[PDB]
């Protein structure tokens, strides 16, 4: 009957203390659709032995913890975000593997499995969420927990090639198989995992997604994260805030090419900047005509690498800016800042260009929201990296490879010069795709799926 | 009768080739009102080996020469712009001695002599610029020139403290002194010299005149200036279509504004930080105000130069993007080059002029400021007091740049500044100037070298 | 009959001329066993237009070409060493994709293929080399060569989700299918190869014989080897007097030994951690044994290889600087090529080879160390599990360097390892490389080429 | 009668807990002749709210206070370290001048100065060392103390062009004149302070050495810091360690070129690298039979400029050795790590060249130790920068400008090709200033000179 869902990052019920990331936005939609608990981090350290913290709001209630500074340093700095997350990301140079980061990650997720244990009921069905979390499945079931456990990872799964470079590969994939469900982005991920599994151990595969390996039975699928349309919808056609209002008025004649996202390595930020300026270079027409907007909110500013890659686009702002500046014509706005996600519907809706080219995405958010939130008379062009998860349904999005920054120029040309015919046509094309699959859908697939297995 | 100018920089014939740089700009203004023969550097690499070329325009000849890539690299890219130019402008931590630059520095100098030695008379008066041609006169006078030679240094000449530093100090005191007259900005360059000299040898000064190892020669300081009327005639020239717009549409924004090039000695990020501390501590003026910075490379082969432009794309990028608002850059960054007719009208557009280098021989752009002005309506002029041009500019704000708070404070006092106090302030700073005219440089000048009797 | 080896690099016939390189010893000592020509890269640029250069040493003949400025730069500096060799190694972050780059790339193929077809005959057997030459056979055939041609790729081929990053992968896939025979250093890199291919295309495996687009081709795996007998003779050379010293002093203190060129490939910074971690974790080896790391400047003019030699540089000063003492270095970084005779012998008196790479075709370092032990008595290899050697090196200390930790904990391992265990150990692997002689590699491939009808 | 010595560094009574540092060494040998009270910093922060800590030794008594993270960050982390120091070392691209700064620089003068007066008697005789404490003066005089107070500066004092960049230079050189007397490294730094002072205010000078500006009267004077060169004469001659005892037996055919020092910019470390690479280019005919071994601690590591030039070294120290190092023989030995002094002396015994050259230098105590601790029978050649203060005594060393690599790579090749004669000279006269103006010396003249002004 009930659902508990677990992750290491919650939306608060606090709205607007809202972080940039997709996790939360997607489990939010969806509790909000189901019902049931979230259990995570309050995202504060410190009071570690406090009591959970507990708010209900209609039908979902939130149970937080607090983590110390050594755990959120050695679990979530070091070994989720500068081991899983670079290696999911295909960066195995980034990866800062060291054997007390493991220990931590192992010591939190068994914490948090004790935490999680007294709030539990028998009938529970239980939906773990994202990297944070491998071991949390096999905790459980040390403790005793025999409910339904499904597993979604919102990230890509590495090939085998960069999987087992991973010192610790070994005991992931065991523990992974302690899930009743595993859930992925993309065919690709889950073909990925199963892959790295049949390197290590013999899986038998006797149905469509559904296997066995060391004895454990487990199934796997493929469930792309979505959005909620119509409620983007509402949000996008809301009033500007006045200064917004205003600037609108202004940018009349002036296109905008929009992107935002969390300031990570894995988005192509200085590639990006560089296709702008190839675009600035070999298409002289649209000096002063246009304008690209990047929004990147600081991410995990702790981790060394995200340090470096903000440095890197703070000085290609400067000297982009620097080169093909006027005057009076700033090419290039960098904002290294958070904007509130209501409001940023509504800039998409008034954006010619939505721009999102990551290097490697396991799904891509942005791109579905840019898209639900053009007015349907007037859409703007989507320009979108064939890396992105959403780009396996997106397919009539100007898909674009972002290591060749040419190719990413060009498609930024077409895009802003395109016919209100053909962008009628893509943007109804692509709005019919998420709106089938819709987060609602996305929910409802994982529950029934899960709800169909029988527990060991 | 005839001068004779030389100079490694001159400015052609052809106005708009122009390069960013004061020393060009004020040599020109002099030969215009004297009339003159100009010997320098074309600008140009290889060919070395090919005749002087010469053009007339009026009463100015140029004479120029190339280099070899060798030399450049010796005499102009190491000497000259990494070890005396960061030495004079207390950056010893810059300097980059190594003996071949020095020898390559001597070799220049000496070829260069070779090269004017044709074109001199024995009237000629003849006057050397810039730390280039420390040199010069010594090389001169192995030559058996006797006539005047004045020498002008257009940047700081630094204390002992930091002069005796360079490894080769020695030598360019001894050879400075076999010039007739030597000129500087303020007189806080002349007393530094002479105290290295002091430190060196014994120098008896029965009168500023001078000897030194039974060499005679005399020292004076002459400000460089601006040409008040010409520019006031360019200020007011119409804008480029272009920029009537922006005009037109910042009718409610307040725009600060510089011009440099991207040296370390005009202190750019300690400027961006000063602009980010009113960022911080004045919020009123987000979406009503603007700092524009405009800053040409310059020298971007020496290493330090490199360094600092990258620093100041960093600082940019980082201010926007902390700063920025969809509708609002507060820091538009620049890294062009602008014609000098165009400037000027800028400067009249702008409300606050903001110049603050860390070390400056003069500073010209901080006048030039202050002669676009509109009189009956003028912006602030924020000076930075390690400028040359804030011995004269007594009225402008003058601000330390290593106090960031004390920079911020006065770009809000010059935002807000009344009509009357701006029309007190700019009335003070122009007459200072008019009276102290490029043409009034040059007319003491030659008549300080022309009143002393040749060897 | 006649074999034709082309590569962009050779082993001159001055054989202390040579280059660190691992594709150049080998295709030596398989033209050595076989007997042919060599059309290659002379290593130097200019003089394009010059006719080919000629020698004969015995059985080989070698004809070189120069190549222009911009064709060195475009398709080795740029295609080659800053696209293809970064993105096969599993480093798409470096990538340095530009279409220039491309269209050099194609067109120094291009000319390749125009200076090569003099030199043909009908009869040739032709084996092209690496990755500089991916599109060589498609330019081969649209000249109308129909021989037999096979390629071997010496370094790994990646897995699609990197592979397919590429901007041009899709005509690179194109034109490898217009070899008769593709030939790999391990399965995984075949197999990857096979996986790209069918995700653009439909092929058919009726038998590791493939259809793609119509064309016919097979692949095969041949892990290159070394000369086992050769080492043996120079390994067991006297050392040059200087080291002859070195040894009897060191009689009490044990060697761990690396050479390769300084590649990020090969994970140097991550070897200088393993090396930190074992002087911490083990404190009981301080004084009594040194860690040589020799790395040569390889390709020193793309960025991202200055880039890994500043880091390199970093940690072994601030490694000494942690753990030296007034008579004891921990750590000897040596940023020199050393004359691969000599290493031989060096390796013959190292306690441990380390021999780490984070991704590496073969690695043939590792291969080396073993043929030079001396049978009685050798030294330990610690082997990498992503160097192509580990699938066949067994009996290695097969570590990961990702994890320090477990690279020390084997350092300590070799260290401390039993003369029996050690005897063992060796045998078994040299055992593996002796079955698995160079020799065999050239047999083997030569053989499976000149069974295939030419179309 | 009694002595009260107040500075922000102490030797501490156990005396292996021992900092890097001359003004320690120096105090201490002072004390040491004189008796009396040291009161300053334990070199720790938190519990800045517990009593003086009180420790008694001899003729020597210790009173220490901790201070707070916040005063500890502005007073010595930002102002003393990130302003004074670097400007004091004409370094003005260095200082990193913020208004809180200051505020806390005399927040904690004012503080220290409250925590002292209950301490004090009318007798006093009351000395204040060093840039740390400038205000002091000042804050004992609005508290009433009329007692003779003294100051001496351990670093230069830089020319007014220098000085006058300071925000606060202003208020500094007023307080300044607070003190009865101002003691000086040598006549150009106290010659530098009256440069400035006379650029702000009149100063009538009617005798030698003594002032007036602002209605206050005060006293100048030079008084060159020194050492015990009878007791580094013995614990130079002691026993070598066993595992040194070795080092020197094996390094019989080499020479060695030897230096101390904290890590800091100072110092001139990376332009001395340089030297030694010029050395080792240019004098082929040394390889494999000389050492450079350069010991440099970390100091102030929580400052950004010291964090940069630690990085800077460990980059060359890499370089050099990578480029002329061979299988046998490493050219530089570069060692981050503090070293007890008594050691330190033995180690300036056996070496053959002491390689002082500092950017700029107050003093330089290493220079001084280093002839002091030679056998007059067979000494090793001093190589001295002309900027650091010793070099107006140690006249006989081989001077140098650091600012030429070349010339410090010529007088490190003729000191070590140097006759036994020629060393013996150079040496003998070296260590006859040194004797002379022992830091017994020192502590008498300024003791001596206080005593002798009247009090207000
Ligand atoms: O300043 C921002 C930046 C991002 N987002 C939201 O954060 C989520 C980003 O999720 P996505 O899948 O694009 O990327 P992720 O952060 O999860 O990698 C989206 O819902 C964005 O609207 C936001 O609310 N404010
Ligand atoms: O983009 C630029 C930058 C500056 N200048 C001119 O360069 C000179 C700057 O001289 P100044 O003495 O201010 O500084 P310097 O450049 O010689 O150190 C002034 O006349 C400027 O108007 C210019 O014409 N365009
Ligand atoms: O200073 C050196 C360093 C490397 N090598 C040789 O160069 C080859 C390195 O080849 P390997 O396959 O290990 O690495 P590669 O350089 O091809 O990546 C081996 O023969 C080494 O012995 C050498 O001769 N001198
Ligand atoms: O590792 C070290 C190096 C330095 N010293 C001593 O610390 C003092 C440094 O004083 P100096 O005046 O030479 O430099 P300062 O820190 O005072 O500016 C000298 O006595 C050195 O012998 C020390 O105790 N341990
Ligand atoms: O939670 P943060 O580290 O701040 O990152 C934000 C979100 O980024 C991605 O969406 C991850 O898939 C989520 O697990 C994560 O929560
Ligand atoms: O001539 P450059 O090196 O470009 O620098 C431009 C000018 O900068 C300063 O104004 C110097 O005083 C001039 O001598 C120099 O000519
Ligand atoms: O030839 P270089 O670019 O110096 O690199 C040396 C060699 O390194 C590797 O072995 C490559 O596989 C070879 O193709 C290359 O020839
Ligand atoms: O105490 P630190 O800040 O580490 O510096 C070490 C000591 O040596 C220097 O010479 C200063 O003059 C002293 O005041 C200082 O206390």
């Amino acid at each position: 009957s009930r659902l508990v869902v677990v992750s290491n990052r919650i939306a608060p019920p606090d709205e607007h203390a809202a972080s940039a990331g997709g996790l939360a936005v997607g489990i939010l939609g969806a509790l909000k659709a189901a019902g049931g608990l979230w259990f995570g981090w309050s995202g504060e350290t410190g009071n570690e032995d406090q009591p959970l913290k507990k708010v209900k709001k209609g039908n979902i209630t939130w149970a937080s913890f607090n983590l110390s500074e050594q755990d959120l340093d050695e679990y979530y700095n070091q070994f989720s975000n500068a081991v899983l997350w670079p290696a999911f990301h295909y960066r195995l140079d980034l990866v800062q593997f060291q054997r007390p980061a493991w220990d931590g990650y192992l010591r939190v997720n068994a914490l948090l499995a004790d935490k999680l244990l007294p709030l539990l009921q028998d009938d529970d069905i239980i939906w773990i969420h994202d990297y944070h979390l491998l071991p949390f499945a096999h905790e459980l079931r040390k403790r005793g927990v025999n409910n339904r456990i499904g597993f979604f990872l919102h990230i890509p799964f590495p090939t085998p090639e960069i999987f087992n470079a991973l010192p610790t590969y070994d005991t992931l994939l065991e523990q992974l198989c302690d899930y009743d469900l595993l859930g992925f982005q993309t065919e690709n991920d889950r073909l990925a995992f199963l892959d790295c599994l049949s390197n290590l151990t013999r899986v038998t595969t006797r149905s469509a997604k559904s296997h066995t390996a060391w004895g454990k039975a487990f199934r796997t699928e493929v469930y792309p994260i979505g959005i909620e349309p119509k409620e983007i919808a509402k949000q996008a056609a809301g009033p500007l805030p006045p200064k917004l209002a205003q600037l609108k008025a202004e940018l009349k004649n002036v296109q905008n090419i929009f992107s935002v996202e969390r300031l990570d390595y894995s988005k192509g930020l200085p590639e990006r900047f560089l296709a702008y300026e190839a675009l600035l270079e070999k298409y002289p027409q649209h000096h002063g005509k246009i304008r690209y907007t990047q929004i990147a909110p600081t991410s995990r500013g702790d981790v060394q690498a995200y340090q470096d890659i903000r440095h890197q686009l703070e000085n290609e702002a400067g000297r982009i800016n620097g080169k093909y500046g006027q005057l009076g014509w700033t090419p290039l706005y960098y904002l290294n800042q958070h904007f509130d996600r209501k409001l940023l519907m509504k800039i998409f809706r008034y954006s010619d260009v939505g721009l999102v080219t990551p290097l490697r995405d396991g799904m891509n958010l942005v791109a579905k929201e840019y898209v639900a939130a053009q007015d349907p008379a007037n859409p703007g062009v989507l320009v979108l990296s064939q890396f992105a998860g959403a780009a396996n349904e997106l397919t009539s999005a100007l898909i674009v490879n972002p290591y060749d920054r040419d190719e990413v120029a060009a498609a930024l040309d077409r895009a802003l010069t395109m016919s209100l015919a053909e962008r009628i046509s893509r943007h109804a094309e692509m709005l019919d795709v998420i709106v089938k699959n819709d987060i609602n859908h996305w929910q409802e697939c994982f529950i029934s799926d899960l709800k169909q297995i029988v527990p060991r």
